[PDB]
């Protein structure tokens, strides 16, 4: 399995996005908090308070989850990072693998 | 050195598990903070307010934590994901080697 | 890409440093949130609210950024963790590469 982390801007927009990808099995869990972001835009660092994402779900969707994400973030050019879980019990890689599409 | 991401519902259940495999020097060291969770539960998408756990603990305690960790969660089937370090600083990778179990 | 995860001890700390990584071009992106840390410190497990630190930018910096925060950390002995991006949608890498230093 993998992890795919992004970012949004409130909650409305996080949750609306990762429930759209839940109906479509894209994913099978997600896991929202908040923090304070710190970055660079157009020659200044810019503080705005988010909403990150810690999507879950197969290697196999990948391509296609982050095509979809681009299609549903609010953010034209949003964070969509992969980072691939080394391993997992098998209990919940099972769980997940059904909850999402093949 | 790995780090090891896991999910409580609720600060007491998450502390508890947390204590007692620092007390056995399965980790070195966690970093527990809320955020909410959305997943499928057979059938519908259900929302819910967790805690989760990032563990930091050795490669070769990986199976034996896993195992740990599922004993002892409140969940029957818990995530336990596991995520590699590629690499960290000498000082602090000398720590938690030394704090944790041989 | 990479992400560098660290903790602080207080805002105050986290947000001058990842302010003056920003500043020297080390890094594009920080995301900061609070966190309960549990760990063993000289025979005693302690517990601290800290403030922990994603970081977002090139494999290439790793090591000026590690020896940076070296240089910047309250800590003696800080977390200086480097976890890989296994991929990322190009649009977002062209803005990171683009706002770190050459
Ligand atoms: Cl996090
Ligand atoms: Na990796």
């Amino acid at each position: 399995m993998i992890i795919v982390y992004t970012t949004f801007p409130d909650w409305e927009s996080a949750e609306k996005v990762v429930k759209t990808l839940l109906k479509e099995r894209l994913i099978a869990c997600a896991n929202l908090r908040e923090h304070r972001a710190f970055y660079w835009w157009e020659g200044k660092i810019e503080e705005d308070k988010e909403v990150g994402a810690i999507l879950k779900t197969r290697e196999a969707l990948w391509e296609e989850l982050k095509e979809r994400i681009k299609e549903l973030h609010p953010y034209d050019v949003p964070a969509i990072i992969r980072i691939d879980v080394d391993d997992v019990n098998e209990d919940y890689l099972k769980w997940l693998i059904e909850e999402t599409k093949k």
